[PDB]
């Protein structure tokens, strides 16, 4: 235990839809912050592959964000973490993405 002590929560409905220009990340901002957020830190992973940091740096005011930086075939997981300034958050839960069928027919 013992990893500091803050007053910052992390994120939360962190959610990622397949798309054809990329990757879409749909997260929630935290309502509990210290005072200002200095931005979150997208990490993502396919299956179970080494957390690649996709993106430190995230508007603390953003949402969401795109990561075509995706594989296929793969499973590409994702975590946002916020934090402020010396202060950090724990990565919201996680999200994988799907690309099994993407970029082809369907009808619903």
């Amino acid at each position: 235990g013992s990893s500091g002590s803050s007053g910052l929560s992390p994120p939360r409905g962190l959610v990622a839809v397949r798309t054809p220009r990329g990757v879409l990340l749909h997260w929630d901002p935290p309502e509990l912050v210290p005072k200002r957020l200095d931005g979150y830190v997208l990490e993502g992973r396919q299956g179970s592959q080494g957390w690649e940091v996709l993106d430190p740096a995230v508007a603390g005011t953003e949402t969401e964000l795109l990561v075509p930086g995706l594989i296929k075939d793969v499973l590409y997981e994702f975590r946002l973490v916020a934090f402020a300034g010396s202060f950090v958050s724990d990565p919201s839960n996680t999200a994988n993405v799907s690309t099994s069928g993407l970029s082809g027919p369907s009808s619903g």
